[PDB]
């Protein structure tokens, strides 16, 4: 079964949606900022999950 | 080194934090309509939680 991981990997990249453009500039800039680190938690453990299937 | 662990628990924190509980307002029937979408959402998120921790072996 690797569609238990292909599909969790997918709903880990539908919970990051693009971050909300308003707010004051530091507002929009945080958000940004942490859209980006999700990101990178996502594709990490995305990596993680694979790498279980090894290569 | 604990970084791909952190990593995981922050994100998992921030997807139950995208599923709040509703509150009980409306129709009875919209109500539990409403609480059966937040526990099986909330059951997604724990199912998906777990096997990115167990990816870390605990």
């Amino acid at each position: 079964d690797l569609l238990k991981a292909v599909r969790l990997i997918k709903f880990l990249y539908q919970s990051n949606p693009p971050p909300n453009p308003e707010g004051t500039r530091q507002a929009r800039r945080n958000r940004r900022r942490r859209w980006r680190e999700r990101q990178r938690q996502i594709h990490s453990i995305s990596e993680r999950i694979l790498s279980t299937y090894l290569g």
